[PDB]
């Protein structure tokens, strides 16, 4: 298999109009980056049902992947099933984002654009889907295998998620944020890979990247601490080769300069008054 370059572009897929619109979509940038971090019951409750919703079209698109399908195809189940639950895709119009979702396969780290590529035997496709509805968004990502990976690349899927799962579990009230990023970057480096580091997690309530930076690397500097009610999210992208990178001319898809393969996961999650809930579960 090797470096991928783009294919071709459906036209937009259409939201039936009764769907409200998260503000951003048609305009340049997004209203976000100045949301409380703590947030209300209520939206707590809406993100639970953006986060199932979320989850349900991951799951959905991820069945779907196997050698001979195209990323647009991906593009198009996860768009459906959104719509059909009543959910505004949250990447549709953001920032100019063309797709429902992003679809990254091998040596694309993030934001890879759903299109006429055609997943083959040994790829690893990563999935990442928002949901909007009430008012809220759920945010999740996941990296699938295609037919018959490599160890190697079997090896790293699993170990990403991994990370993501330990991240998750040190997740509680009173306890600093930089610790995230210990355990993600620790069980990375045991293994000899690389986190990504300019590509982060982040805040989500009723905005989709609400200005709180969740690190998947250590970095103590950073004072936050978890508090009950907080909503961010933990999506770390783990390398097998250099961090170093590149973006294609649509001037979404990054890519590794080396062009060896990058896995990356996600979840939404609450802090809880004593732990941690997922809310991007079915
Ligand atoms: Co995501
Ligand atoms: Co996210
Ligand atoms: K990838």
């Amino acid at each position: 298999r090797t470096a991928l370059s783009p294919g071709v572009l459906s036209p937009t897929r259409p939201v039936p109009n009764w769907i409200a619109r998260p503000e951003y979509v048609g305009k340049p940038a997004a209203q976000e980056g100045s949301e409380p971090w703590v947030q209300t019951p209520e939206v707590i409750e809406k993100m639970r049902v953006a986060g199932r919703i979320a989850a349900g079209a991951l799951a959905e698109a991820g069945k779907a992947v196997a050698p001979g399908v195209t990323t647009d195809e991906l593009d198009r189940i996860a768009h459906e099933y959104l719509v059909d639950n009543g959910a505004y895709p949250s990447t549709l119009g953001y920032k100019g984002f063309p797709k429902s979702c992003s679809t990254s396969l091998n040596e694309v780290i993030c934001h890879g654009i759903p299109d006429s590529t055609v997943i083959t035997d040994g790829d690893i496709v990563n999935i990442d889907v928002t949901a909007y509805i009430g008012g809220v968004h759920g945010d999740t990502n996941a990296t699938f295998p295609a037919g018959d990976v490599a160890d190697e690349h079997r090896l790293l899927v699993d170990r990403t998620r991994e990370a993501t799962m330990r991240a998750i579990n040190t997740v509680k009230p009173g306890r600093a944020l930089s610790v995230i990023g210990r355990v993600i970057e620790s069980y990375a480096n045991r293994f000899g890979y690389n986190v990504v580091r300019d590509f982060t997690g982040h805040g989500i309530g009723t905005t989709f990247h609400n200005g709180l930076v969740v690190l998947h690397y250590d970095q103590p500097a950073v004072e936050t601490i978890m508090q009950p009610g907080m909503t961010f999210t933990i999506e770390p992208m783990i390398n097998l080769g250099a961090l170093d990178y590149e973006i294609w001319d649509d001037g979404w898809t990054v890519v590794t300069k080396d062009r060896k393969w990058t896995a990356q996961f996600e979840h939404t999650l609450l802090v809880t008054d004593t732990g941690v809930e997922i809310l991007t579960c079915l």
